[PDB]
């Protein structure tokens, strides 16, 4: 039981954080009808979590080296679980935003430690390959369970949806206490000066990006915050040259395979994030399956993805990460080509929608394990901290960049085919049909980004005896 | 002057075959007004040329070994030039059909000899690379010059357009005679039984594939035509086992890098053929440029292609055919993504149409040179005949296969967007707008087929020392 209890506990924060993201999105309209927070406050509950989760990520990367990775994992999760209760008792806009702020602080501390715990706890070999599959398995499980939970326990109250994290979170705190052993190495000094500038630079950059669309791109306060971030970013690099125990080891990023792998995960995250957002919007708006029925209909995705991850964990020892990334990428290509020809409003569920989801899930799951193992290959125990923190930063940061281009193509083609921009419930059956054909057309431009991802994967060059097979 | 006159004469049949093909398509509607051979006779003049050109392709490969490579190239061109004069004096469908039949026979003899002449005449190294670029360069020149000649000298008569091949064709016979030296090796016995079975199989398959859409797929004679095609093909393989100097050396095609490099050009030719048909139809119908203006507007394509071919000849000695094929093909991906977003009816010619054509021309030209050098590498002199005939047979055969799939996607999406199937001259500006967006949508599926070509190009693995640099 020691093995299964360890992989479940380590990947728990991936289950918790991803599930919370979808439930908060689903319950947003009912928050309007109760708190009466207006349209300006609608975005302030979402970006409040993102403000601290991305701002504190680098600080939480080096936090486990000076205190302890296991202690960091329990503390970070506990603050996440406590914050959910404070989120479900919110009475005023100030109460909710502060509750969402502290969830990001709790997530930023524990999330990078989860990836680092895979490399240190499990030795290189079949154990790490099985641990990588489980770590990637429950990220998609939380997303699907988020739709089912958020689509079922929402008509009685949005407050009960946030209270489902507590039973799940308490188990992972219990499992991590009795299934993970505290390692014994001497603690190292924290880069306090480096962490101060790194935190205030990423938080300012996210604040400027969020306030842009609201107050205008050239309001005067947005540029002022960007100037502060650019001044901090310049100073942060300067100190790191002669700073012991760097937050970011720039010397570790050379012309080696590390840049190619870290550039691939930056773009591969954007392809996956944009694919999830567009498919969920297409099913809920064009097909009208709502939250509950869409989540149950995505159950085959988890089973197919679980099949792909389990198979890829066996083949990684024999095949290089280059061929498994491409091999699973071609199964993705056939899914969205078949998912473009056979999608309009009113099609049956089994002949038309089941196959693209199942086949695409196997291809996606096949290429996740080789990419994860190569990003934590040949780094060591003193430097696995910041490397894991950077890997989760680039994976999440690439999402909005790619989706911004994809959503621009969707909007442009809607106008050309004949349509309007606005809420969907106010669109007759010619502007609605144009939006149907716009999303399907934009599914092919997602494949255009996937080709770019695969082209960068040609330069990995890792052999199977380095990433695995030890 | 010896070098430039030699290579021009070698690639001369490529100029003739492509340019005559385009002119025959352009002047087809005027043949209706004069010969009055009805709809059923419209497709016979196109079918008649293809029936013998593809039917006698395999015979022409081994015909140069038993007779002479230079002598075969002269008679093949001479019969082509002669048949153009008889074509332009046609006075009934029977006279025009016979002339088109004889034009294919002359082309089937000289076309495979042109590619074989590249390998034997020029020694492997810098001389072959420069000769390869000019060989591919004049294939694209003939296509554009066919539009201008057939779009300008056709308002006076369709008979004058057919007589423009004689001044050019007579020059090619002169340059070949003066600038090509007759090699001195002993002639070999021709496989009489194999040549008879090879000829009958291809014409029967072409005849069945042509009468199918006309008379019905299960009409009764198409299955009979398919019966002799299978009977000839089955006996051809049986008798080829013990046949001296085989027509098709099956033993040469093993699990080595030759089957991969022959499957790539099978589908690369289909992508390039479907790109020309779709673009030419889109420009003439949606934009209404007619034939003369379309030919002038595609002049920058040839200039851009010439730059791509010239650069690729220098780089092929330092880079393998794998990287140049994948690297050159990414420029094609960028052009067709740009050409899908910024191309509708009524756009200016400069910013929206010239840029994708110029960039796409460079990308195509960079990938053509490595593919043909790999297709004639390391075979010898006693087997360069059949191998070059197969390379031209598969390149032409892949065209209709890929285009049939693309045209099915275009027709399916036209109906969904709102529109009908029929002549463009009866549209109510609403079905015309839908046909505009259907062609643009189908441009991305051509990119999907080009991705498959890239995938097979990863298995080439030819060293630049083997295909060049000697
Ligand atoms: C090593 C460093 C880091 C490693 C750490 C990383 C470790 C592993 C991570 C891997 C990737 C992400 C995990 C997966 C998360 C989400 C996936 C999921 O399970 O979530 C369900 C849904 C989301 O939706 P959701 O966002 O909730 O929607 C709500 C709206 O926003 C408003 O309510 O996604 C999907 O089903 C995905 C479907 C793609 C399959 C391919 C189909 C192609 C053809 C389909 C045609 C249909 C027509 C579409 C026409 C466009
Ligand atoms: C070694 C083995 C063998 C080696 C032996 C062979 C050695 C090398 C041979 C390679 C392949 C063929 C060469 C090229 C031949 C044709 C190309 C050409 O020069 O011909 C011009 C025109 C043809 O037209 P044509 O067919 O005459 O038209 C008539 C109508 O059918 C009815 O009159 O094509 C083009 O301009 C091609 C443009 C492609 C550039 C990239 C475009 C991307 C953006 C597109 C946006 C536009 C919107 C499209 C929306 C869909
Ligand atoms: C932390 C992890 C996160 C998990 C996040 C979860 C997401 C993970 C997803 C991973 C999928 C990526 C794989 C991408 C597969 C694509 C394959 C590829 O990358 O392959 C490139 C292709 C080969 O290249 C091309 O584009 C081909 C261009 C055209 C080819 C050349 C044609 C030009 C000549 C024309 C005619 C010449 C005449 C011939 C006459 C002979
Ligand atoms: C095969 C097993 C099972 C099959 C089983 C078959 C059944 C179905 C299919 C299964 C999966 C397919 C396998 C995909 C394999 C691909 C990986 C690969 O085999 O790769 C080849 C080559 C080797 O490399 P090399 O190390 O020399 O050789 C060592 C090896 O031969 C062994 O040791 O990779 C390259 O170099 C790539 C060359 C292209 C140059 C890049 C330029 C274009 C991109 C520009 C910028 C990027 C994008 C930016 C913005 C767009």
């Amino acid at each position: 039981r020691s093995f299964i209890a360890a992989v479940i506990a380590i990947g728990g924060m991936q289950l918790l954080a991803t599930m919370d993201s979808t439930v908060a999105i689903v319950a947003l309209p009912k928050i309007q009808n109760e708190l009466s927070l207006s349209d300006a406050g609608r975005s302030w509950v979402i970006t409040a979590y993102v403000l601290t989760f991305g701002g504190l990520m680098l600080l939480g990367g080096r936090l486990g080296d000076t205190i302890g990775r296991k202690r960091t994992f329990i503390v970070g999760v506990a603050l996440f679980t406590i914050s959910s209760v404070l989120c479900a008792v919110a009475w005023d806009e100030a109460t909710l935003v502060i509750a969402r702020l502290s969830q990001g602080v709790g997530s930023a501390i524990a999330s990078p430690t989860g990836l680092a715990l895979v490399a240190t706890t499990f030795r290189k070999g079949p154990a790490r390959n099985a641990a990588t599959a489980v770590f990637a398995a429950m990220t998609a499980i939380g997303s699907v369970m988020g739709l089912v939970v958020g689509g079922a326990l929402t008509e009685v109250s949005w407050r009960w949806a946030f209270l489902v994290n507590v039973p799940i979170g308490l188990v992972m705190i219990y499992l991590a206490r009795t299934a993970l052993r505290e390692t014994n190495k001497e603690r190292m000094k924290l880069d306090a000066t480096g962490a101060i500038l790194a935190t205030l630079a990423c938080t300012a950059a996210v604040f400027a990006f969020s306030i842009g669309p609201e107050k205008g791109w050239m309001s005067g306060i947005t540029i002022g915050s960007g100037l502060v971030a650019l001044a901090a970013a310049v100073a942060f690099v300067i100190v790191e040259r002669t700073a012991e125990n760097p937050v970011v080891p720039f010397h570790l990023f050379r012309d080696r395979n590390r840049l190619v792998t870290f550039s691939a995960i930056l773009l591969a995250g954007g392809v996956m994030f944009s694919l999830t957002v567009c498919i969920g919007l297409y099913v809920q708006d064009i097909l009208g399956y709502s939250a509950l029925r869409a989540g149950v209909g995505f159950i085959p995705f988890v089973i197919a993805m679980g099949i792909g991850l389990g198979v890829s964990s066996q083949l990684v020892s024999r095949f290089s990460p280059r061929v498994l990334t491409i091999g699973g990428g071609y199964l993705l290509f056939g899914a969205m080509l078949y998912g473009s020809f056979f999608m309009h409003r009113g099609v049956p569920y089994f002949p038309n929608l089941v196959m693209p989801i199942v086949v695409g899930g196997i291809g996606i799951g096949m290429a996740v394990v080789p990419l994860t193992l190569s990003a934590i290959a040949g780094v060591g125990f003193d430097q696995i901290g910041p490397v894991s923190a950077i890997a989760l930063m680039l994976q999440s940061l690439g999402g909005p960049l790619v989706l911004a281009v994809i959503q621009a193509v969707i909007t442009s083609r809607t106008l050309y085919l004949g349509g309007t921009t606005g809420p969907v419930k106010f669109m007759n059956d010619v502007q609605l049909a144009a939006l149907d054909h716009a999303y399907t057309y934009g599914l092919l431009w997602v494949a255009g980004a996937a080709i770019i991802v695969g082209g960068m994967a040609l330069f990995i060059g890792y052999t199977p005896q380095q990433v695995a097979h030890a």
